[PDB]
């Protein structure tokens, strides 16, 4: 029942419980002339959430918050972006005028400022090398190395080995990488391997577009790399 386009139409969001206080949300995008699902995370720490990468802009994003209080009903407080394209990073500015601190690596609020990007608030020092963990609230943040893009983090949830793999990780139904005009082929693989390395008890592993599954997605993700690097 984890929902596709064909469940969400274009610029409404929903949530999908994956763990007890873990959530993926669910938003679809029109981007280029195609439509597609994208996903983010939330994550329960005491009273408040951690919101991790927007919904694409403005009004998706004003309408993710207005679902969380619907459907949650406790306030986020603190948000992180993986990456700084424009669909994890848009929509900071809506978070941020909604008093949610945004937050960032130095590398991805550098490349979303240069791209003329939204950049959020704050720096998260502390992950600049590969294999770099960090804690932040509910989560573990990790840069694996460069893999759809040179400034990607994952993230894990230890309390119910949940790993949130943005556009990093791809679903088991991929055949492509999709875009990959600021990513790395020849560093992917290894990226990955990185994540396989450190989660080993991951047991939902949610992709940056598409349906969770296992660990075998990280497997698959260098596989498809890997043949697309051909
Ligand atoms: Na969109
Ligand atoms: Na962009
Ligand atoms: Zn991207």
């Amino acid at each position: 029942e984890y929902p596709t386009v064909n469940e969400i139409p274009v610029g409404e969001v929903r949530l999908y419980q994956i763990a007890d206080g873990v959530w993926s949300h669910i938003a679809t995008q029109s981007f280029d002339g195609a439509v597609y699902p994208s996903n983010g995370l939330i994550v329960r720490d005491g009273d408040e959430l951690l919101l991790i990468d927007t919904a694409w802009g403005a009004k998706n994003t004003a309408a993710l918050l207005a679902e969380i209080e619907k459907q949650i009903g406790l306030p986020v407080t603190r948000a992180v972006s993986t990456h700084f394209h424009d669909d994890r990073v848009g929509g900071v500015d809506v978070l941020r005028a909604a008093g949610v601190a945004t937050y960032a690596s130095p590398s991805t609020r550098r490349l979303a400022e240069a791209e003329g990007n939204e950049i959020p608030t704050h720096s998260l020092e502390g992950l600049s090398s590969s294999g770099d963990a960090v804690r932040f609230g509910p989560v573990e943040l990790f840069y694996p190395g460069a893999a759809h893009s040179t400034d990607n983090l994952v993230v894990y949830v230890p309390s119910a080995n949940v790993l949130y793999g943005g556009c990093a990780v791809l679903e088991l139904s991929s055949t492509s990488a999709g875009n990959v005009a600021d990513a790395d082929l020849a560093e992917w693989p290894t990226s990955v391997e990185r994540i396989q390395k450190h989660y080993p008890e991951a047991e939902v592993v949610i992709p940056g577009h598409g349906l969770p599954g296992g660990l075998d997605l990280l497997q698959h993700t260098a596989n498809v790399v890997k043949a697309h690097k051909n």
